[PDB]
């Protein structure tokens, strides 16, 4: 799973209804990545990913590649679904990244809820932001997979969780991205990252 003891990722989707989505993950194994290799393709101002994984600690972070299905106005949304079994205050950090330049950050905050025997945090239904969907606009009026992929290979999304309260990194996720097919439909693959 992308997950820690303390707080695992149950779900994530991004979206469009008028619903197709463009990525999805529903929640043995996993393999591993040199964070070394992808440096460069977040900033490395504060809120750079050398930085974090420095005293972070090292099994909170994770890197998933994304294989993205853009064949479908509208409403643009992002839903994901966290669960623990502390009680605890989310904060909620996603920075997109063109070029490794931070050019949108978007912070969000979840109280836990009490549900079947555990605590989960819904932040469902987020609208994505307006440089995404214009972004994504542009992107599916390409004419080849290649050139989406070329595009992509300089996109990325650093997402950060903490407890609000204590400050601690509860997770970060690192997300890369190229297109799928519609025959093969959204994949992904989760691994973690190590030093
Ligand atoms: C090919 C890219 C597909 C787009 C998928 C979006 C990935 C997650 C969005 C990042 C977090 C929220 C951003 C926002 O609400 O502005």
């Amino acid at each position: 799973g992308l997950g820690t003891a303390r707080l695992q990722l149950v779900e994530f989707s991004a979206f469009v209804e008028p619903r197709h989505l463009f990525v999805h993950i529903s929640q043995p194994p996993l393999e591993s990545v040199d964070v070394r290799q992808i440096y460069d393709k977040f900033p490395e101002k504060k809120g750079g990913l050398r930085e974090l994984y420095d005293r972070g600690p090292p099994h909170a972070f994770f890197l998933v590649k994304f294989w993205a299905d853009l064949n479908w106005g509208g409403f643009y949304g992002v839903s994901s679904q966290y669960e623990s079994l502390e009680h605890m205050t989310l904060t909620c950090s996603s920075k997109v990244c063109s070029f490794g330049k931070q050019v949108v950050e978007k912070v969000e905050t979840e109280r836990a809820q009490l549900e079947d025997g555990r605590f989960v945090y819904r932040l469902l239904r987020s609208p994505m932001c307006e440089y995404l969907v214009n972004f994504l606009h542009k992107l599916r009026q390409l004419p080849e997979r290649y050139m989406m992929n070329s595009v992509l290979e300089n996109f990325t999304i650093l997402q950060v969780v903490t407890n609000r309260d204590t400050q601690e990194l509860l997770l970060c996720t690192a997300y890369v991205f190229e297109v799928s097919t519609s025959e093969r439909g959204a994949q992904h693959h989760i691994y973690r990252l190590v030093r």
